[PDB]
């Protein structure tokens, strides 16, 4: 996250962070807890991820100073990717984690609503990205758990900004004209959330940005209201 400030404890209980286990443990990605046993991210963080069993999803995490090798963490019993997916730039940028075991909810790990299909015609004021990604684009993962507050765009205003990209009403935009405030490396797949009437909703997925934080150059994301039915087709299977 670029021109954020330190979370608290507690403050977004639906952010994970997604770890890989090969050739050595590392943050691998952003996620959020959508269900007992659902993880919603980016579909790009499994590009050469060829098993569910190099994943490790840890919750109710704060600082990733509190992983080490004794700490507990949910197994990836499958990795469903959109079958539309080719690459984040193209859209379809969203996959789901079914978790091996069931997440207990408490007040350091919960679920985040999903934005509903009559709020697509909502306007949303106060969102918010979050993760451990860069500060810049040469930096580093950051032990603290970060926050920027950030406007949405207009799909129209976006595709100004991304001439030669086809921004479509799947993606969503947030920035400021004159940047500043932005994901960065390390954060993709973590949420874009989003307070109306008193509850977080999951507006969008850290995808994808020309640089961090540039002056006209909002960040995309996954437009989530757009794939709520995708998600209960996969999630509410028979
Ligand atoms: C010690 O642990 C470690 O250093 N972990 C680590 C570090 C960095 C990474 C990463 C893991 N993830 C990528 C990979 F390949 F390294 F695993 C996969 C995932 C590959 C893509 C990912 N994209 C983002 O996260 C966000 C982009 C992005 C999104 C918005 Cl909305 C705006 C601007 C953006 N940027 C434009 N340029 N940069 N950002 C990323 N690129 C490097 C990483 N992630």
């Amino acid at each position: 996250i670029v021109g954020g400030t330190a979370s608290v404890r507690g403050e977004w209980p639906w952010q994970v962070t997604l770890h890989t286990t090969s050739p050595t443990q590392r943050h691998l990605c952003g996620g959020s807890i959508i269900g007992n046993q659902w993880i919603l991210t980016a579909a790009h963080c499994f590009y050469g991820v060829e098993s569910p069993k190099i994943l490790r999803v840890y919750s109710g995490i704060l600082n990733q100073s509190e992983i080490k090798e004794d700490t507990s963490f949910f197994g990836v019993q499958e990795i469903i990717i959109h079958d539309q997916y080719k690459m984040a730039e193209s859209g379809y940028d969203i996959a789901l984690l079914k978790l091996e075991t069931t997440v207990g909810y408490g007040d350091s790990q919960r679920p985040i609503c999903l934005p509903s299909k009559g709020d697509r015609n909502v306007i949303y004021t106060d969102c918010w990205v979050t993760g451990w990604g860069y500060r810049k684009l040469r930096d580093k993962i950051q032990n603290t758990l970060q926050k920027a507050k950030i406007p949405l765009v207009t799909n129209e205003e976006c595709q100004k900004r991304y001439r030669g990209h086809k921004i479509t009403h799947k993606m969503i935009c947030a920035g400021y004209r004159e940047g500043g405030k932005d994901a960065c490396k390390g954060d993709s797949g973590g949420p874009l959330s989003c307070k109306h009437n008193e509850v977080w909703h999951l507006v969008g997925i850290t995808s994808w940005g020309e640089g961090c934080a540039q002056r006209e150059r909002p960040g995309v994301y996954t437009n989530v209201v757009e794939y709520v039915d995708w998600i209960l087709e996969k999630t509410q299977a028979v």
